This record gives C-alpha cells, structure tokens and sequence, in this order.
C-alpha cells in the first residue's frame, strides 16, 4: 500500500512518521486516474463551522523543514525535530526519515484553505478556514496531500503534479511562458526614489546605468506613478491614469506614454513594467459607482496575527480598503491595463496580493474572492500584456498559489532593505528555502538589490544563481560597474540559470540562519554546467518570541563546510554522456580564480565568515581518451560562468571540442593537456594555459557580430 494509516499510525514505506492519528481523520488514494502514490487526507466533524483545527498526528524525532508565513504576505524557513517546533501558518512541510522524504501539502478545498501548525504536545494540526463566517462546512476529504519518495526534489514535484491533477486550478512552473524580462538586466525605481519617483528620475537612472556599459533592457516604474488621494492616512486610487509626475512638462494630455517613448525610443529599453496593488492601491480604490468600490476592513486570522501581531494595528487594517466589486473587477483591471498597454507598457508588478484573503467576509471567503480577482487579473494580463507580463509580489499564500494558472514570476521573499543590516543574511536564506516550494509554481524573483552597498556582492552573486530576473534599484549615479559587469553583458543580457536556485540536499534540513554550524549551499544548472553558491548566513532569523527579524548570538564568526560535485543535484544532466560519465567535475571558484579537479565524492573545504559567500562553476569532465579530459567553464569573470555555453560537442575521433558561447570577456575551460589550437569563428587565437591546474583561457573580444548570437569555438587538443 505504501502510504497508510494502520493502528493509529501514519506509515510511510514501513516507517512511522506520525502516531496518535485520531479516529476522525479519513484518507484516500482514489482519483479520476485512479490510484495515487500518496494520500489525500481530510476529516469529518460534528459541527458545521467556518474554522476547524484537527490533529493529524503526533510528530517526534523526525527532522523537517517548513515554510511558514511570518507576515501575511511572505514566508520563511524553520527546521526542527518535534511537532511543537512547526510554526503557525506552515504551508509546506518536508519530513526526512533516518533516505525517505515525505511532503505534506496543505490544500484548498472548495471554499476552505488549510495550513499546518504545531502544538505543545507535538501534534501536527490541520487548520481549515474559509475566511467568512457565512461559509461553513463539516466534512473534508482532500485538504492535505502526503507523498513520499527517495529524491527530495522529485518528491515535491510529484506531489505538486498529483495536486494539480485533482484541482486543475494551476499549472506547474515548467508549463508557463516566462516573460522576456527574465533574459535581461533591469532597473526598478523603488529603492532609488520610493514614492517620490518622477519621469525625470526614471530617465536619469536609465541614462546612468547605460553610460557605464551595463544598459538595462527593462524597467519597473514602481509605487509612485499612480493617481492617489487621502480621504497618518492611507491613500486610495482616484483614477487609473498616472499622476502629475508622469505627464509631460508641456502637454498634460500626454501621460505615461511619454516616459515609455523616452525609455524605449531614446534609451533602447525593450520592456517597461509598472507597479499596482491587486486592490488598485494600498488603500484600495476610492468608493464609487464606477468599479463598485465599498469600504472593507481586513479580518484577522489567528495564525497570521500570532506570527505577525503588528498586522492588527497596520494602516490597511484600521483604515480599510475600497474593495472593487467582484462583479466589476475585470472591468477595473482591463481599463487600467488597456490604458497602460496602449501607452507601450509591457507588464505589471502586482503587489499586496494576500489582502484578498482577509476581505472575503460576506463574499464567499478567502479562497473564492482570491480565485475571482485572479481570474480577472489573468484575463486582463493575457489580453493587454501578451508577453505574460505579471510579476507576483506579496503573494505567498496558498489560496493564490493553488490558483496560479498563468503568471510565471513570483517574488520569493520579503524586500531588499538597504538600510536594515539584519535583513541581508535572512534574505538569502529565505529566498533559497522558499524557492523549494514557490519554484514548483513560478520562477522565483530574488528581488532588486544595490550595486554600491556593503552586501552588494552577497546579493548580486545570489541573484546570479537564482534563475530569476536580475535587476537593481540603484539611485542614479550610485553604481558599481565592476560588480555589474559580472552580471550583465554590454547588450543588457544576463547569464540566467535554468532552474530556481535552491538549497542542496544536505542543507534542506539544516537551518543555516540558526544552527551556528552550517554554511548554506545553493545549486542551480545551466545546459552544460552546474553552479554552486556558498553563503554564511548565520546570525539572524525571525524570532518566535520577539516575532520579528533579529540578530542573535553565534559562537564563531567563521564556519567550515565542504563542497562536492554531487551537491549540484542535477549535475548529470550537464554531462554530454551521462551513461559513460564517472562523476568527476571541474570546479572553478569565481572569486579565488582557481580551477580544481574533483573526483566523484571528494570533498573540498570551504571557510566563510558571516556575510561571506563563494561561487563555484561545476562542469562534468568528459574523458575523450586516456589522458585527454575536458570541461568547459565559461565566462570566468562573471558569476554564472557556465550560463554562457549554449552548445557543446566532443569529437574524440579528431581530439576536438566545439562550443557555442554567448557574450564576451575571458572564456575559460579545463583541459588536462595544452591545446594545440584555439579557434574562434574559423580564426586561430592566442591563449594561455596553466599547466598545473589545466585552466585554458582566452578573450572573446566583442559581442557576437550580427544577430548571429553565439561565438563558435573550436578547441583542438
Ligand atoms: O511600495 C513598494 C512595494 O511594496 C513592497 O512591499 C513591502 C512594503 O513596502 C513593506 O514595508 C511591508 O508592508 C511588506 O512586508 C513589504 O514586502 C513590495 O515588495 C515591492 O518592493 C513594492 O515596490
């Protein structure tokens, strides 16, 4: 049977994960299609209610990782061993068995949303809420799904697919179209000007980054462009057009079209995005007949308030939101977005998403109001921004995730806070662990950062390995181009990795923000290399007592951990012959400038102090003949070097390697022997060769000529 409840125990492949499983908990593996390698779990109750806690069982001595909502809008990670350690508002839970990994996915069923939570007795409890007193229920069959496997990343994906086949309300990440912005460098106005952003400031920032040789090809005009008014009072949307700062200096009938033309035609941007809340603005839309806006006041749910008590006295909660009617929500988004699309705007960054869950009172609840708003947002986006131009922001609730049918980019953490020194380590931990779960739905966006900042290289390097959009919110003139050149090429393009950056197998269950012992290792893939980033992000975490992000004591400053080729979980998929491949890798340290050969399973020591990091490119070695091995590295002066290699063919019969490389700069490869000739576009070129390490090195001079996209490279051993 494989996943079953016998006696009062939940049993996974002959290991007891939970005990004391109460009588009223019903399971089922039946489906549409029809048996399933796991178990939908529900419960039946006496009373009809809008809220229910139900013990699923008792969890002891079984290491887990959780993503839990520390604010209404965002998730972060927590590890532990006992049920009591499971935070309120836990939305994804991963359990290990000392070999076997088990995922618990609390789900949406009908009008109800579920999350998990611990209590003092180590019970894992399932909290089912509708977010509206008028919407009540007593039986549930499908509120939690449990699935087990031996690869923890595959286990997660397989459970998500099964949940998709049941709900049909969302698509997996790999099934959605990414917007073009992910392939380019961008700039976001938010940290530069905040709400004081003007059209002259937008131009200033685009101009200054292009001047330094790293021209952005997209821009996010962030919060500050819209027309808003007060009734410290909350602002509400008064119209869908732009405010006075984005009307031309001259002719007020030309609006945001102006900064769009200037960005595109004058400054050579490809895309322009703008920001709006899902509700219009922070305080919604000013009440009116037009969009049916009526004042609503956020309802507090206990889990949220327990972890984020300041949400109780937040401005949106006390002063309320003008909530567009469901009957009119499509009209609202379509008229807003039609205006923008007609002005040359290519997408929207849509924020404040989770409020919807608090406004379902009298309206069907949190799941239904969320489905309705998202259905209409998705229609409006597909219509008006057909490049799928939507970035999800403040959207870490499951209500939204399990109805994510179209949108393909999601902010994966709380904001970048240039001025809060506690935030930087936490940001990196959060973004990695959250991406384990959010990445199954959308491509994670690791947020803007600043190029001139003490933690600049820490953020930048992590963004390079994220697989996400790469953008800064530098103020005009406050740039570090030596840093930016490691991320962005002269035409604005980046070296994006294929997957969401994620923690390695050996970090999934060791909390690198809290355990004072481990470095965080993050992996990702390119076509022909993996990449691995190592971070000491110790010293700071969300506190369960203070309920906010704080510094905490750690015994050392410096920590030692180890790196292995197989830390890059999917590294086989970079090898040109994964059946013959013996598992050995060329490991290039970006910072130290060192190439080392690492045999399958051999560990390499890495030492890092807090806020330090190191990036390694990891290339499977190909064995052409005895004594002639090779592995491509890529653009060695960029963080994700391996991201440059577009094609790779080994012709062992002619002792030759053929590569298609994009970009320009110093190219690097591993070779156990001195090449005979290195050729770039049918022309021999000079190279250097470190005989001791095998590092081959030459210059790719210009960006590819044309339109012709890749440099063709032949390395002749
Ligand atoms: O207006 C700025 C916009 O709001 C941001 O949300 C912030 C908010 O400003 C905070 O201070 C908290 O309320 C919340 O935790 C936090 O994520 C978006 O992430 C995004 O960068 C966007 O530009």
């Amino acid at each position: 049977p494989a996943v079953r409840i016998s006696d009062g125990n939940l049993i996974i492949k002959n290991r007891t994960i939970l005990t004391g499983v109460p009588d009223n908990v019903i399971t089922t593996s039946a489906s549409e299609a029809g048996p399933v390698e796991g178990v939908f779990v529900g419960a039946v109750f006496n009373k009809e209610e809008s809220k229910h806690i139900v013990p699923i069982g008792t969890l002891r001595n079984s290491r887990f990782m959780s993503c839990f909502r520390f604010k209404l809008w965002w998730m972060a990670q927590r590890m532990g061993e006992m049920g009591r350690d499971i935070p309120y508002e836990t939305q994804f839970l991963l359990v290990e068995s000392n070999k076997v990994y088990t995922v618990f996915l609390p789900l949406i069923e009908g009008s109800f949303r579920s999350c998990l939570q611990g209590n003092v007795n180590d019970e894992v409890e399932l909290c089912l809420e509708s977010g509206d007193v008028d919407t009540k229920r007593s039986s549930f069959t499908h509120s939690l799904y449990i699935h087990a496997g031996t690869d923890p990343f595959q286990t997660i994906t397989d459970a998500i697919r099964t949940v998709k086949l049941h709900l049909n309300s969302f698509r997996q990440r790999h099934e959605k179209k990414l917007p073009g912005i992910v392939d380019y460098f961008g700039w976001c106005t938010w940290d530069a000007f905040y709400q004081e952003v003007t059209q002259e400031g937008v131009e200033a920032g685009l101009k200054s980054l292009a001047a330094g040789g790293t021209p952005p090809k997209f821009v996010i005009i962030d919060d500050g462009w819209q027309s808003v008014e007060r009734d410290s009072p909350i602002f509400r949307l008064t119209g869908i057009k732009e405010n006075e700062k984005f009307k031309k200096k001259d002719d007020p009938n030309v609006g945001i079209k102006n900064i769009v033309k200037i960005a595109k035609e004058k400054h050579g941007l490809r895309y322009v995005y703008v920001w709006h809340a899902i509700t219009g603005y922070w305080g919604g839309v000013r009440p009116g007949e037009e969009y049916g806006s009526v004042m609503k006041y956020p309802n507090m749910s206990k889990g949220v308030v327990e972890n984020d008590p300041t949400w109780k006295t937040d401005v949106m909660t006390l002063q309320g939101l003008g909530l567009v009617s469901p009957k009119k929500v499509y009209k609202f988004y379509n008229e807003l977005h039609s205006y923008l699309a007609d002005a040359g705007v290519d997408g929207v960054k849509v924020a404040v998403q989770c409020v919807l869950e608090t406004l379902g009172g009298g309206l069907g609840g949190r799941v239904e109001l969320t489905r309705q708003f998202h259905q209409a947002l998705d229609s409006s986006v597909a219509k008006n921004f057909p490049d799928n131009g939507c970035i999800a922001c403040m959207s870490h609730n499951t209500d939204a995730l399990y109805c994510s049918k179209q949108a393909a980019v999601i902010r994966a953490s709380d904001d970048f806070y240039p001025r809060d020194p506690v935030s930087h380590t936490i940001h990196i931990a959060s973004v990695a662990y959250n991406s384990v779960f959010l990445g199954e739905f959308m491509q994670p966006d690791w947020d803007m950062f600043h190029s001139v900042h003490p933690a600049a290289e820490y953020h930048a390097s992590a963004r390079a390995i994220s697989g996400g959009p790469l953008y800064v919110s530098d103020s005009p003139g406050k740039h570090n181009f030596e840093l930016l050149r490691k991320l962005v090429l002269p035409d604005g393009s980046i070296l994006r990795a294929r997957l969401p950056g994620r923690p390695t197998r050996d970090c999934l269950f060791a909390d690198p923000a809290r355990d004072g012992v481990s470095l965080l290792k993050i992996w990702n893939m390119n076509k022909y290399t993996g990449v691995l980033g190592v971070y000491n992000c110790q010293g700071a975490a969300w506190s369960s007592t203070e309920r906010k992000n704080i510094f905490h004591q750690t015994k050392t400053d410096s920590l030692t951990g180890s790196i292995r080729g197989r830390d890059v979980h999917s590294i086989s998929e970079a090898s040109t012959d994964p059946t013959t491949w013996n598992g050995d890798c060329a490991v290039y340290s970006q910072s130290r400038g060192e190439l080392i050969v690492m045999p399958y399973n051999v560990s390499l020591p890495v030492s890092l102090k807090i806020r330090e990091h190191e990036i390694f490119t990891v290339s499977p070695i190909s064995h052409l003949v005895d004594g002639v091995s090779f592995a491509p590295i890529g653009l060695v002066n960029m963080y994700n070097s391996g991201g440059a290699i577009e094609g790779l063919r080994y012709e062992a019969e002619k002792m030759k390697v053929v590569m298609e490389v994009k970009g320009c700069g110093k190219f690097g490869s591993y070779s156990s022997v001195k090449p005979k000739r290195c050729v770039v576009e049918s022309n021999e070129i000079a190279f250097e060769y470190d005989s001791s390490s095998g590092l081959v090195t030459f210059e790719l001079d210009k960006m590819p000529i044309e339109n012709k996209r890749f440099h063709l490279i032949q390395v002749e051993l």
